């Protein structure tokens, strides 16, 4: 005994998350955190960032994003580089940090990226390499312990979330092929940072891209986002051995962006509006889903979450909660699930929760740089209030003039 | 006793604050801290900054505050931007160290807060949505564990100070209604950040804002501001089951501010001056009290101790001892009682401590902005000095011009 | 056992150092650090600083220093402001870092300060107030726990440097009178922070300021500085019950600065050019010394080690080794003691070692301000060399322009 | 037991690494970190920096670097200043941060440096003072534990990249002399920082410099730089007694830079080509070698992986493998091997990892400065891909114009 728990003392944990509860019965969001990262980077030594989801491990949650090794208001912020840089880095900071060069970790070299925490270690994934050949390296507590290369040769890419750990095997979700026409979509089920399993999905006429993906009894459920043909949301679930179902939300509430105005929806991609996308998330809750959108149909403007009780299975157009999360003249972006486990709430059930990306700049201002800010709510069942939180930050900076 | 006393090893502390003892008898008061914050943020990266409380772990204390999301000397500190705005979120670092983004640590989104330390974890409370819907999301150990919502939808405040922690449980009192007239006060107590008792006081012509409060021989006392009509400071006590008793300070030293030149007083709100006021503090000692407050009758500047042996149940203006803080011609601002626990101090006795606000800015400077840097001091039986402690920055800043 | 070693695991140490062994044998000095710190200040935000003492805990040494709240090339580093001033606080950050306000933990309120680590917590010792009232705050784990005033009413002032610990009580002296005459000197034993001893030394013509103090085989061995008639250090010697021998290094090697040239010395105060002075220190090695002094015999120019060994007690000037430290060219400043203990080093006896402050700007430069940067050595029975490291920051700065 | 344990958990480890383990099979490199040190210090204030080489812990790996107490866009940064001057400071941050004054640790003052870890402390060994007598300083968990004098009065200078740790013994190779012609070669084994034994070697018309040490099945595995007469590089390997032997790598792959095309090679200096040169690296496989150098053969331009499965031992100039890292027309500059051990990875094999240093600025380009970034890359027997990961930063900078 004596030596075991020596051994355990001597930030490592010691016990795996579980993943064996379903969500938490919640009625709101109640907001959680806001990093005002480029208002504060008019001034401070600040990165350009992209894609800040959020991972929680046993001690705390952080925002992992990507940057082009640019801070704000510096000229190398300006956009004149792929995003698919071999200067692209995934790096971490605590949530509602600005994330700056003296605050943030660095975890990988990565243009697409995933990470999350199994409860003993941080798994993080990292793609990067040339499009017709990238690699995912992945680490375990920071140590190199695999790689994926890409098997169609297009564009190697991942969730840009967090993966979803269950009872000490973290799953996540890789697209190789087009981004406009059918593609191909892995399952990895990965343990210690080494990939023990792993599915290519047969889904002819789906299209999987940037999935949110969190654990919910012993199952995964992933809901991504259709880039060929696709405005409704499409969705893959499995459980530990990667078998899967997959569907798309039925839902008349459209869950995409752009996307037509609400009508009867589909199962399966309503091809109005489809093409194109952004990435985002739902809650499937029984036979209800819990939406996360933006307000605007045709622009990344504004969000809201949206409580529909039977749009998981059913086509209409009804819903009966609406909570405002970005007022609708205000910019959002990229939207994300993440998940607090009983190891770390105490609680009985698994906590949902979400981050939403606010971006300033190019293409929609006048700017010679693109990035975004973060916020972030957590589902409660206690008394909640929709709002506007916005980015704030007064555009052009000064390096654009 | 090994797998227990591991679990404990495995920042969480293991017993919670008794709050038992008394105040520690004081003669006079030690200067524990300085930032010079504006003037390390002429230059540096330092929030704009507003109400600077301060509250200790068993390991350290810290500096709550809440910041705008803006820097001094960048252009979005202009003061352009309501103070209960979307942006605004409390944040904490080290006492004396200048509120940076770089040494700063992200707390809630608020734009009115409360935080204390029950000896285990830290409880933080951040109200932030509409002024005719706000919730206060109340955070333990960095999760989100309970909220509370406006109940007269009339800009839901609270302390902008510690709350008190006896026995595992924590209090804090909060304010629904207008800021000119009746409104409405509760009293709540949280365990574990889960709200577990609340009382609403029956106030006939009182006004209860931005309470001081502190823990003493198991019961709490308020000392509060009255916005309505009284230039003497309300105060409300209550035990550990949220039975209280009220009144205002009766010493003719009057607490608020404006206020009128000392002369005889009430038990009751003296209306000469009374409206509007500034978040203050005092420590009941027996029938005497440590009056904390500006100097200046109509203006928030200076700031002195007064010692009144009989200051709370008697209405004349005579004290015994003055112990000068900020000097006459120096701008002061809000200010707050903190304790420091016999298990923190290895004393006996509860130690009484208080910060002061030093604001710089508007209204009173020609800036665009207004910011606030900290002092703070600690009562002491030992040899003491009155000084001038200001805040020293050379107005305006590069941004004005 | 299980219980005792629990709560000793639960950055606290658990013994205190012995200080009952004594010097090492040593044969010159080797390098210990260098900051750079008005080199990085240029550009980096960091403080100005003076009289960056350095002194080491259980698992580092550290660089305290006073400030001003102002930062290099910022427009509060004006040299305007007197160096007692209500602004100026104790600090300290890890030794051969740039003391920034991104790197630097807050200490105390002070324009005196001495610091020193008992092997369980650091102890501060702050002195602020008027001059004619100053008083010491005296901190032990960051908690106040006693305060000393001035007992002469006349600029209360202590080491500014390490105050010396021996078997979990620490030392330190403290003067209060005029600079330019006789003045009062008291030696303070503190325990735990609470001061359980103190004498007034009677020392007839002498002066004492600015003691560097350093603990030798139970005893405490101070050399200090004669500001009044002396171009010769006086030392002070004390056990724990201060009991106290005092006196003049003999050697003709004079150590202060100003001073006239080596010549016959004195056992006694050297008054030739013996008003004025610098902060310096001397290391007792039986009758001879280790004295580290200035090149420059009117400037704080320059830095040399010499090793005289009959120092301590004949007064020719003669000596042995000299080992460069400074060029002569080169601007230095004050100079200090600070040891490394063999519960840190794991040496059977103390190491002696040594830092320099190396000034630039005012009165000697044409500037706005001035701050200092800062080196240290420590003494090896190995190989060393001598050489010149300066500060090598390019004056004047932009904010002089 | 208990109470040894107790001390055990009272950062330093407990089992010191074995170095028993050869090096794990691998079929290439998987990028490890990058820091865009240039491109975020265009505008952040971070470090001019040299020899970024990297060294792990049991915890964590960290980046050292030598700097001149200069940043980026600062007027210090002026090349005007001696490599080898009194302001060159080794510090070291963590593996892809960029170098900056608020994330720096301070190691030790020195214009030439070696560090690594034992698997209980740190080992540091920095080289300062003149040329004709430098002091090698050996630090052991921040605590000066040995020097090592000039032996031949002609800059004695060591590794600038990681020493080698077997069995709580780590080894470096020190060189003292002419840069141009034979020299004298020194191997060190040091023990808890205390030099335990040293060789000179025997190296007649051989000449190292700036040696790639790494640790392989209980021996130490060193390849070097020839800047006499060798446009191969040469090697040195000893056992844990300082028995050694010595070579040149046979391959016709020349390593140094600049070189000769590829053509039939020799196991002894190849002297076309051969005055001057890099540091760089090499790996050992059996009678097979991974070699990393530059593309051009004339400059510091891009870098590849070759395995050539006979260049141990063959002269031909024939090989199976390449793997791209930097582009031909992308600035490198130093590289050098690190490894991580098993106690690190718990993996059964040394894994074998590189740095390359990415130079920007003088003599190559119209700047006033030379700094450095960036890159690694570890191997392993999964999928890779070869790639340019350049250091991007847009020059010259604003302090050029
Ligand atoms: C998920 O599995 C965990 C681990 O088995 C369950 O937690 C344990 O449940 C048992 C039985 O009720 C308790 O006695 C233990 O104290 C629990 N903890 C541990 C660490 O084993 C957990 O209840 C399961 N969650 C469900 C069923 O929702
Ligand atoms: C100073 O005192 C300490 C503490 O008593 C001495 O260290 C101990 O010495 C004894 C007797 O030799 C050893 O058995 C212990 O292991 C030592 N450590 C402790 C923690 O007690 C130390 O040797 C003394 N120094 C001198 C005499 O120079
Ligand atoms: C200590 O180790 C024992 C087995 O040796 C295990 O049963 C126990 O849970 C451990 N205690 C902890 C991890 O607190
Ligand atoms: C604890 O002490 C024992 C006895 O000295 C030793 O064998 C062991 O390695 C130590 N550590 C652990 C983790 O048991
Ligand atoms: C951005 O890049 C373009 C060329 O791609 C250049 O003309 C422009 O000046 C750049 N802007 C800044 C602010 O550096
Ligand atoms: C879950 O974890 C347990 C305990 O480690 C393990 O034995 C089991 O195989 C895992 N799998 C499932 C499907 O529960
Ligand atoms: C408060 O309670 C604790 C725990 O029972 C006790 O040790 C302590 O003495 C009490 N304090 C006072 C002042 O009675
Ligand atoms: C502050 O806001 C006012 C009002 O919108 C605007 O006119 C002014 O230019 C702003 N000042 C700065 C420095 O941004
Ligand atoms: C543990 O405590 C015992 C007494 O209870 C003491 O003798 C022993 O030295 C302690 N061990 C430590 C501090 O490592
Ligand atoms: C260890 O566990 C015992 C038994 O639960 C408990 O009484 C004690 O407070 C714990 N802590 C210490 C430091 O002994
Ligand atoms: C410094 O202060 C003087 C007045 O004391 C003033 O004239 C001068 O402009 C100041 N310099 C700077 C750079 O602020
Ligand atoms: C030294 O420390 C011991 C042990 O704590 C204590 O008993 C003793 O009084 C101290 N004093 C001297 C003079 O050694
Ligand atoms: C190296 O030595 C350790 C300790 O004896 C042993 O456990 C390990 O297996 C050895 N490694 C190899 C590769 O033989
Ligand atoms: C760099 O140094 C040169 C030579 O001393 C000098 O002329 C030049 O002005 C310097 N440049 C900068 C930017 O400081
Ligand atoms: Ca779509
Ligand atoms: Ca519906
Ligand atoms: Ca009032
Ligand atoms: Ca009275
Ligand atoms: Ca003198
Ligand atoms: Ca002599
Ligand atoms: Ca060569
Ligand atoms: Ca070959």
């Amino acid at each position: 005994i004596i030596n075991d728990n020596v051994s355990t003392i001597l930030g490592t944990g010691s016990v795996t998350l579980a993943g064996n509860s379903s969500l938490c019965p919640i009625s709101g969001w109640a907001i959680y955190s806001k990093d005002n990262g480029i208002r504060i980077g008019s001034k401070g030594d600040v990165f350009v960032i992209r894609e800040p989801f959020i991972s929680c491990s046993h001690l705390e949650c952080r925002t992992f994003f990507l940057t082009q090794g640019a801070l704000l208001n510096d000229k190398h912020s300006n956009g004149t580089i792929k995003d698919r840089s071999p200067y692209r880095t995934l790096m971490s900071c605590p949530v509602g940090e600005a994330p700056s060069p003296y605050n943030s970790r660095f975890e990988s070299v990565a243009w697409s990226a995933s990470a999350c925490h199994d409860g003993i270690s941080w798994l993080t994934i990292g793609i990067s390499g040339p499009d017709n050949g990238a690699v995912a390296v992945v680490k375990y507590n920071g140590i190199i312990t695999d790689t994926i290369k890409s098997w169609r040769n297009k564009i190697l890419r991942t969730q840009e979330s967090e993966c979803a750990c269950v009872n000490g095997s973290c799953f996540t979700v890789m697209t190789d092929g087009p981004s406009d026409g059918q593609a191909s979509y892995k399952i990895f089920k990965i343990e210690k940072g080494k990939v023990v399993k792993s599915v290519e999905m047969k889904a002819p006429n789906y299209h999987y891209e940037e999935c949110s993906c969190y654990p919910d009894a012993g199952d995964i459920m992933c809901v991504c986002r259709d880039n060929w043909h696709g405005s409704n949301r499409p969705w893959v679930s499995f459980n530990q051995n990667l078998e899967y179902q997959m569907g798309y939300i039925c839902s008349g509430v459209f869950g995409d962006n752009p996307r037509p105005n609400d009508k009867t929806g589909s199962c399966g991609p309503v091809s109005s509006n489809g093409a194109n996308g952004v990435k985002g998330f739902s809650f499937k809750y029984g036979n209800g889903v819990w939406i996360g959108r933006t307000k605007s149909i045709s622009s990344r403007k504004g969000f809201e979450m949206i409580w529909d009780p039977n749009g998981w299975t059913e086509t209409d157009s009804s819903f009966s909660v609406k909570q405002d999360i970005v007022g609708i003249n205000e910019w959002s972006g990229y939207s994300g699930s993440f998940v607090q486990h009983p190891e770390m709430t105490g609680l009985d059930c698994m906590r949902p929760c979400f981050w939403v990306e606010l971006i300033r700049g190019r293409p929609e201002e006048n700017t010679i740089w693109t990035s975004g800010s973060s916020i972030s709510f957590c589902g409660v069942n206690s008394d909640t209030v929709g709002w506007s939180w916005p980015d704030g930050a007064e555009l052009p900076f000064t390096i654009d003039k």
